[PDB]
C-alpha cells in the first residue's frame, strides 16, 4: 500500500487528518480520522478559523437530504445539513463513493485555531451515528459499494499513515495481537487488567471497563474511569515521589519543566494494559512509556526548560485509549473478523532503556468476564431496529 503511506498529518493534541475530496468537481479538504465517531461532516460554511469549506454549490452531484442534524458534545456542538455527495481519498484507494456528508452550517467551539482541518470521519458504527443509525457511516459506504476489503489500520506518529482495506507490514514490527470489538458501536473492547510499573492494581476488572472500553483516534489522552484514574495517579506519584508538582499538574491543567535534556524519565513508570485475547482464558499487553502520557508543550518564556502535561485524565463514560496511546502503535480495525489488532509501530516513541511493546500470550484459569453492562434506558429499549 505505498500510495497510502504517510497519507496523515497532524498531532496528538489537534488531531491527524486525511485528505479527501469532495463533490464535483472535486473540492481537496483535510479531514480529521475519529474512530470515536460514526458522521462525515465537514464546515459548510465560514468561519474564523477556516479558510476553505465545503460549497455544496460549486458541486454538480450534490444532492440535498432535506434534514437537518444536531450534534452537541460536553465541550460544543456542531450542526448541520445532510447531503449526499461523491467522495474520494486521493491518497487512498482508487475509487470513489456516494456518501452521507453533513455540511456543518453552525459549531460552537468545535474548529480550532491553526489545527488545519476543516471536517471530521467518523470511523465508528452506525449505532452511533446522528441522527439515528439509518445514516449510514463513510466506511460502510466504501465497502458497499466498492468491495475495498473491510479494514483499516492507523499509524499515528508522534505524520502518520490511514491504511484503507489492508495491512501494510512495513508500518510495524513483532508480532499483531488482536483483542476482540465486543460490540460493533464505538470500537469497543475489553481490558482484563492494568500495571503500573509491573504492579497490579487488583481492582475488579469490571472496573477497569466501567461503562465501557474505548480506541478513539478522536480523544487526545488516555481516559480512565475515576477509580482508576485516581489508582493510577497515586501509583504514578509513588514512583515519581522525589518530585512534588502542584495538583494542577496531576489535574492535566498545568506543565511541569525540567532544565532542557535532564527530565529524569526513568521515575516515570511504563502503564501496560492487557487486552481480551481472541482466545478464552488469554490476554496480551500493550505496554505504554511515560514519554506517551507526558507530552511536550512548548511555552514562550521557557525557552530554556522542557516541558510537560500529564496526559491521563479523569472520565465518568469510561475509558478511551486515545491517540497518546495509539502513537506508540499499528492499530489494526478488522472490522470483517470483529477485531481490533496491535502491534509495535514503526515509528517509535523511544525512551533510553525501555520500549513501547505488545506482547502476549497471558493465561488465566478464570478470568471472570471484565465487562460492563450499561443498564438499559426505555428510550433504548423502544426504538425499534428493522434492518
Ligand atoms: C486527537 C484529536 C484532539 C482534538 C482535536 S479538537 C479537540 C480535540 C480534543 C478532543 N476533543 C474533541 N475531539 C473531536 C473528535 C474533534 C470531537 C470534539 C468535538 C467538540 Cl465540539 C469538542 C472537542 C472534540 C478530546 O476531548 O480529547
Ligand atoms: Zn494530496
Ligand atoms: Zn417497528
Ligand atoms: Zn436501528
Amino acid at each position: 500500500f505505498v500510495e497510502m503511506v504517510d497519507n496523515l498529518r497532524g498531532k496528538s493534541g489537534q488531531g491527524y487528518y486525511v485528505e479527501m475530496t469532495v463533490g464535483s468537481p472535486p473540492q481537496t479538504l483535510n479531514i480529521l480520522v475519529d474512530t470515536g465517531s460514526s458522521n462525515f461532516a465537514v464546515g459548510a460554511a465560514p468561519h474564523p478559523f477556516l479558510h476553505r469549506y465545503y460549497q455544496r454549490q460549486l458541486s454538480s452531484t450534490y444532492r440535498d437530504l432535506r434534514k437537518g442534524v444536531y450534534v452537541p458534545y460536553t465541550q460544543g456542538k456542531w450542526e448541520g445539513e445532510l447531503g449526499t455527495d461523491l467522495v474520494s481519498i486521493p491518497h487512498g484507494p482508487n475509487v470513489t463513493v456516494r456518501a452521507n456528508i453533513a455540511a456543518i452550517t453552525e459549531s460552537d467551539k468545535f474548529f480550532i485555531n491553526g489545527s488545519n482541518w476543516e471536517g471530521i470521519l467518523g470511523l465508528a458504527y452506525a449505532e452511533i451515528a446522528r441522527p439515528d443509525d439509518s445514516l449510514e457511516p463513510f466506511f460502510d459506504s466504501l465497502v458497499k459499494q466498492t468491495h475495498v476489503p473491510n479494514l483499516f489500520s492507523l499509524q499515528l506518529c508522534g505524520g502518520g499513515s490511514m491504511i484503507i482495506g489492508g495491512i501494510d507490514h512495513s508500518l510495524y514490527t513483532g508480532s499483531l495481537w488482536y483483542t476482540p470489538i465486543r460490540r460493533e458501536w464505538y470500537y469497543e473492547v475489553i481490558i482484563v487488567r492494568v500495571e503500573i510499573n509491573g504492579q497490579d492494581l487488583k481492582m475488579d476488572c469490571k472496573e477497569y471497563n466501567y461503562d465501557k472500553s474505548i480506541v478513539d483516534s478522536g480523544t487526545t489522552n488516555l481516559r480512565l474511569p475515576k477509580k482508576v484514574f485516581e489508582a493510577a495517579v497515586k501509583s504514578i506519584k509513588a514512583a515519581s515521589s522525589t518530585e512534588k508538582f502542584p495538583d494542577g499538574f496531576w489535574l492535566g491543567e498545568q506543565l511541569v519543566c525540567w532544565q532542557a535534556g535532564t527530565t529524569p524519565w526513568n521515575i516515570f513508570p511504563v502503564i501496560s494494559l492487557y487486552l481480551m485475547g481472541e482466545v478464552t482464558n488469554q490476554s496480551f499487553r500493550i505496554t505504554i512509556l511515560p514519554q506517551q502520557y507526558l507530552r511536550p508543550v512548548e511555552d514562550v518564556a521557557t525557552s530554556q526548560d522542557d516541558c510537560y502535561k500529564f496526559a491521563i485524565s479523569q472520565s465518568s463514560t469510561g475509558t478511551v485509549m486515545g491517540a497518546v496511546i495509539m502513537e506508540g502503535f499499528y492499530v489494526v480495525f478488522d472490522r470483517a473478523r470483529k477485531r481490533i489488532g496491535f502491534a509495535v509501530s514503526a515509528c517509535h516513541v523511544h525512551d533510553e532503556f525501555r520500549t513501547a511493546a505488545v506482547e502476549g500470550p497471558f493465561v488465566t484459569l478464570d478470568m471472570e468476564d471484565c465487562g460492563y453492562n450499561i443498564p438499559q434506558t426505555d428510550e433504548s429499549r423502544s426504538h425499534h431496529h428493522h434492518h
